[PDB]
């Protein structure tokens, strides 16, 4: 179906959801945390349905579709993807991340139950946080509506107050922590922009200087905008819906559709049928957006695909979308070439990127330095037994990276030719950022001091991505052979740059 990063999450079945595998005997949880990407959403703005819409309109002129019935069909999907996000609001989430969302929600109490009642009984307190996003406060408080059903409520009052809630309403749980869920930017999702001088600024507007004047990137991904198989892609997928002749035209540069109401570039502000901008300021598309070549009609046409697989719920009604017949049979051989462009761009901005450098990813150090310091504060006695983030993928790619996780562990050639394919690397959108993508560390501590050192036992952490269990980087010693659970301090000496073992002391 190649989603890409719009894949939907694939919930654990009851085998893997039960075979989590059990800590050393003697330990006991006392800590729990996460980082999960926002669920399925609509579309962002109306950009790929407007423009689209735009050159069918064209197409409707000068004759140019295959037939009536492809034509009526062609725009009926148009508009029916344009009223679902319409009615939904462009950008927020659809019913399927609610969803996903509630289910992770269920299954992290589930997972810690022991430690969630523990924490009920002895005043143990639960922290929310977000990016301040709408889709990423959404995202958590359905987390925290199938928190609570999974736990019977007993954990409601056990909120710490934020001090920068989210809203007003529903949100007042979830604090708002834009250096470690959005230190990607520099102005943050509600308004307000980061300090000059700070050093969560120098880490956002370091990277975004970094990404606009990169010559390996920017050659990478002119390599791969005009790669003969994308191109060969493009036009097979549009021979289903357009004459030769229209193409044709399209290929030789005599046609143009900008991102406005009649198309042309001196056209004003286009808007969804039936939006009000105060109210839905994404549903009004951007003039500067156009389309150009076989490339951007193809492209914006796999986003459309892409996106109504994101809103499988709310494809009902009067105003169905039937996206995934322009891709059946061999047809999806071209949607791998559409996934490979956009994993690509995603590829070298936010993940590995190419060899001989690290600012892609080391934008990420303040999420993993959080993520130690709130094990640090639980075991040095606070009384937060759990942090539950929300985020967006511009935060788990270069997270996902900087630890090594399971494909983004390859980085693509210092080079603007040999770039990164799907056949030299392991990277994928669909597999490494999902939709609700979702990185999971439990904790676990053993009573009484270690005799033969003045000391308490050190915590073990044990990790879960995606809600699979899978183990820390190669350079890091488990507490035991074929074991998961590693010892803290060993976490901070491999995790960082060094990427050096403690060696048999990091053993129990
Ligand atoms: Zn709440
Ligand atoms: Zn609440
Ligand atoms: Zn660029
Ligand atoms: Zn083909
Ligand atoms: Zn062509
Ligand atoms: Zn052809
Ligand atoms: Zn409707
Ligand atoms: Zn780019």
């Amino acid at each position: 179906r190649y989603y890409s990063s719009k894949q939907p999450y694939v919930a654990p079945n009851d085998a893997t959801a039960s075979s989590y595998s059990k800590a050393p005997k003697g330990y006991g949880p006392i800590y729990t945390e996460s980082m999960a990407r926002h669920g399925s959403r609509g579309l962002s703005s109306y950009k790929y349905d407007a423009l689209l819409m735009r050159m069918a309109e064209t197409a409707a002129r000068d004759g140019g579709f295959k037939s009536e019935a492809i034509k009526a069909e062609f725009v009926k999907n148009l508009s029916g993807i344009t009223a679902a996000n319409v009615e939904n609001g462009y950008g927020m989430l659809t019913g399927q991340g609610a969803q996903q969302h509630y289910g992770i929600g269920e299954r992290a109490y589930q997972r810690n139950r022991s430690l969630f009642d523990q924490a009920a009984a002895d005043g143990g307190t639960i922290a929310y946080q977000s990016s301040g996003e709408a889709r990423a406060t959404e995202s958590g408080e359905n987390f925290e509506k199938g928190f609570n059903e999974a736990s019977g409520g007993r954990l409601i009052g056990n909120v710490s107050a934020p001090t920068n809630p989210a809203d007003s309403g529903n949100g007042k749980d979830f604090q708002k922590n834009p250096d470690t869920l959005y230190f990607h930017k520099v102005q943050n999702p509600d308004g307000t922009s980061k300090v000059p001088g700070t050093k969560a600024y120098d880490i956002a507007n370091n990277y975004q200087n970094f990404v606009a004047n990169d010559a390996t990137i920017a050659g990478a991904e002119k390599t791969i905008g005009d790669n003969v198989d994308v191109k060969r892609a493009s036009h097979d997928l549009l021979s289903q819906i357009f004459t030769e002749e229209f193409l044709a035209k399209l290929e030789n540069g005599e046609y143009k559709w900008y991102n406005t109401t009649d198309g042309t570039k001196k056209g004003g502000k286009n808007c969804a049928p039936g939006a009000d901008a105060s109210k839905d300021p994404d549903a009004c598309g951007e003039v500067s957006k156009k389309i150009k070549s076989e490339y951007d009609a193809a492209m914006d046409l796999y986003n459309l695909y892409i996106i109504a697989a994101d809103m499988h719920n709310e494809n009902t009604g009067d105003h169905t979308f039937a996206f995934d017949q322009y891709f059946q049979g061999a047809y999806a051989d071209d949607a791998r070439m559409f996934a490979w462009a956009l994993d690509a761009e995603d590829f070298y901005e936010k993940g590995p990127s190419y060899a001989g450098q690290n600012e892609t990813y080391s934008i990420a150090q303040p999420l993993l330095d959080d993520f130690l310091n709130t094990i640090d504060a639980r075991v040095n006695g606070g009384s937060t037994v759990a942090t539950f983030r929300f985020a967006h993928a511009q935060t788990m790619m270069p997270f996902a990276a900087l630890l090594g996780l399971p494909g983004s562990t390859q980085q693509a050639p210092a080079s603007t030719t040999d770039v990164y394919t799907y056949g030299n690397n392991e990277w994928r959108g669909e597999s490494v950022t999902p939709m609700a993508a979702n990185v999971q560390w439990d904790v676990y501590a053993r009573k009484g001091e270690d005799p033969a050192t003045g000391q308490r036992y050190t915590p073990i952490v044990r990790m879960l991505y995606n809600e699979n269990e899978v183990p820390f980087r190669s350079e890091c010693t488990p507490v035991a052979d074929g074991s998961t659970w590693y010892k803290l301090t060993e976490l901070k000496s491999c995790l960082a740059a060094d990427h050096k073992t403690l060696g048999q002391d990091a053993r129990i």
